[PDB]
């Protein structure tokens, strides 16, 4: 329905690894780290931590979950 209310967007990709997650050229996240608390709460819901703060503002960003629990971050 309505919209073209604006042009750029909040989009971001983050990975998730054994027991933690990572977003874009930042480092990889703690599951229990800070940053994972717009994290787990959006990225569960569908938004991104950090992107949605720029843009969001609250908890809701599109983001790209990246597949690599066995292939990436193996703790163990």
């Amino acid at each position: 329905e309505r919209r073209r209310h604006s042009g750029q967007d909040v989009h971001v990709v983050l990975k998730l690894w054994k027991t933690g997650f990572s977003l874009d050229n930042g480092d990889l996240r703690s599951y229990q780290d800070p940053s994972n608390a717009q994290f787990l709460e959006s990225i569960r819901r569908g938004e991104v931590p950090a992107e949605l703060r720029r843009l969001a503002h609250g908890g809701q960003v599109n983001l790209d979950m990246e597949d690599h629990r066995d292939e990436d971050f193996v703790k163990p």
